[PDB]
């Protein structure tokens, strides 16, 4: 039964590996851009004044 | 092996679960503090 | 073996809810630090002009 | 159960490591957005 348990946790590994790239790439994805937009919004302050 | 599948299936249906849940709570504080930051950038300009 | 199998998917639902609710506790205190920094930082700028 | 167990731990080591990396990931950005709004708060009341 060793191999039915090597299956069990190879394909719950394939489950938790994917869920985790997703939520690293959101993570990613929403920081890059709040960085992005704080540094707009300081040039538009510092351009108008 | 009816009943490996049914475990990988039971905890497949939690990780998912809580997975959806985590992106949909990143997507709300993210949204919230473009929100957030937008209102005050506005502010800021409207005071000179 | 279905109370081994019923076991097995008890125990590591409670490890992925330990952790599920720890991720948000976090995420949830860092978005809070940030909101109250920005609000800050806003109340200065516009204080000193 | 052994086989129950090695499964069990098998699948912790892995939650708790991907854990750990999702967890230093946040922290590592939130502390990041934290410097770069200082710095900037610093410019604008820096030029005026
Ligand atoms: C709760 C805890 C988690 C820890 C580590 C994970 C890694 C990848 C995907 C995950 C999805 C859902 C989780 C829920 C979780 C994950
Ligand atoms: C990208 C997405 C985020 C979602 C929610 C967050 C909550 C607190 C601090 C955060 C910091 C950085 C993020 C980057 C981010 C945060």
């Amino acid at each position: 039964i060793n191999e039915t348990a090597d299956d069990i946790v190879y394909r719950l590994t394939v489950i938790i590996d994917d869920r985790y790239e997703s939520l690293k790439n959101l993570i990613t994805l929403r920081a890059d851009r709040l960085e992005m937009i704080i540094n707009d919004n300081v040039s538009t302050i510092l351009a108008s004044i």
